[PDB]
DNA sequence: CTATGAACATAATGTTCATAG
DNA sequence: CTATGAACATTATGTTCATAG
């Protein structure tokens, strides 16, 4: 790695740590969520990528599922997070924070550099 | 593309037409300054990218090469770069201009909901 | 139809290797 | 040697395919 702009899947655990924090959203949702929230600055993300992020939390051992069955008039058979380990989750919220800044810091340069 | 965060190729690419227009130094001598400028920050990119920005500025008709022989104590088979068509160079600036932006924005979002 | 998650493709990169002369 | 640039490996990311409902 050359250091360059923080990457995408990185960028999403962090967003899927701190919804885990604030709601009880599944795959789907907090996809939907996110699609809404960065529709006017352009970002797209997909499906895969948001279960990539997920997955790697658990993974990494900060996120636990929670298989959960919806039983009546709109079945639903999701799966929703929460923390096994929010002290590995403040870890990487922090680790995260420099990397946000030194990418701020990278396009600033860049824009101060050329314009 | 999902519009994520702007590719070093292309962040690269507008630091390649900012120094044609201001200097003329050759590909390792572009990397050398490249690397030094930011060092700070912790972003040190490699030979072979800013190559590729240079190649592919000659594809896109921006640069045109000037095959360089410094003779001499030390004799240098260089190549150095100038505007085939700076229009397109231009545009190429503004287009990176909205990228750079949208990109800032990105990451002012994310430390924004996450911190 | 939804939702999950795998698979696979492709693109972006990063590391090595080739070569003129 | 040494500045350019080609090859090759590996990541990161976008599209399809497979299952269960």
């Amino acid at each position: 790695s050359t250091g360059f702009l923080v990457k995408q899947r990185a960028f999403l655990k962090l967003y899927m740590i701190t919804m885990t924090e604030q709601e009880r959203l599944y795959g789907l949702k907090l996809l939907e969520v996110l699609r809404s929230e960065f529709k006017e600055i352009g970002f797209k993300p997909n499906h895969t990528e948001v279960y990539r992020s997920l997955h790697e939390l658990l993974d990494d051992g900060i996120l636990k599922q929670i298989k959960v069955k919806k039983e009546g008039a709109k079945l639903q058979e999701v799966v929703l997070y929460q923390f096994k380990d929010y002290e590995a989750a403040k870890l990487y919220k922090k680790q995260l924070k420099v990397e946000l800044d030194r990418s701020k810091k990278l396009i600033e340069k860049a824009l101060s550099d050329n314009f």
